[PDB]
């Protein structure tokens, strides 16, 4: 599957593409200002995610650190990063469809749309302004919007017991982006694809 990731963005980002314990395709790479970077992602997987990172800095071997996103110190991700992160999530092939949804469970850094490039379904989008409307409590200091299991550690927030209900916290995130997961238990927003369909992640897609 082809997954193309465009920065719209006025500003760099650093893209990342990872299943958790792998990369998928480079891993990750930069984006400058209207920069596109097209990936190959292996049918059948499961639990993708792509997130774009800010503000990083990378050494000749592709070693350093971003204020959002960072994925243990690399350029080139092998694992999830570090919230808050906007997440375009996705699996493949799973029983003959895909699976696709944005989520905001690992906070917000970068408004996103994440849409089919081939037919038979509809895209999802969350371009809010979360970062400039985000309640003080979980503003971060590095930048971005905190989720609250991020920023308090609770059972509530965090849905350890399988048991959890909206708060005034996931209720701000699904205001402002109504098509995002907001919190682990929210009713589900994912969009079922044709099985091996192909991608665009759209950094900032509305500005």
């Amino acid at each position: 599957a082809t997954f193309e990731i465009v920065n719209r963005c006025s500003y760099t980002v650093w893209a990342a593409a990872s299943k958790g314990d792998a990369a998928l395709d480079a891993g990750g790479r930069q984006l400058n200002s209207g920069e596109s970077w097209t990936i190959n992602v292996e049918p059948g997987t499961k639990g993708g995610k792509i997130w774009a990172r800010t503000d990083c800095y990378f050494d000749d071997s592709g070693s350093g650190i971003c204020k959002t996103g960072d994925c243990g110190g690399l350029l080139r991700c092998k694992r999830f990063g570090r919230p808050p992160t906007t997440l375009a999530e996705f699996s493949l092939n799973q029983y003959g469809k895909d699976y696709i949804d944005i989520s905001n469970i690992k906070g917000f850094n970068v408004p996103m749309d994440f849409s089919p490039t081939t037919r038979g379904c509809r895209g999802v989008r969350c371009a809010a302004d979360i970062v400039g409307q985000c309640p003080a409590k979980l503003k971060a200091p590095g930048g971005g919007c905190n989720d609250a299991c991020t920023v308090f550690q609770t059972s509530e927030y965090c849905c350890t017991t399988g048991k959890c209900g909206p708060t005034e916290y996931s209720r701000f995130f699904k205001r402002l982006c109504p098509d995002a997961f907001s919190y682990v238990l929210d009713k589900p927003t994912t969009v079922t694809c044709p099985g091996s369909s192909n991608y665009r992640v759209t950094f900032c897609p509305t500005a």
